[PDB]
């Protein structure tokens, strides 16, 4: 959460925040199943619960059942590295 914040350049992170923000329909800092599921909803996807769980704890180094700002940093610099 650390080094995810030094690799990526400011616009990256904007464009991440974006993203984020779309994402936590709340607005209440982390993204929770339903946030995620219905997103995904939004993409064609019919995903259950349990794959949602399944997605959220790949990320979660907190054990939150959530995704916060700093572990979506980290799935996406994962993911481009
Ligand atoms: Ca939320
Ligand atoms: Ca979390």
């Amino acid at each position: 959460q650390a080094e995810a914040r030094a690799f990526l350049s400011e616009e990256m992170i904007a464009e991440f925040k974006a993203a984020f923000d779309m994402f936590d329909a709340d607005g209440g800092g982390d993204i929770s199943t339903k946030e995620l599921g219905t997103v995904m909803r939004m993409l064609g996807q019919n995903p259950t619960k349990e794959e949602l769980d399944a997605i959220i704890e790949e990320v979660d180094e907190d054990g939150s059942g959530t995704i916060d700002f700093e572990e979506f940093l980290v799935m996406m610099v994962r993911q481009m590295k």
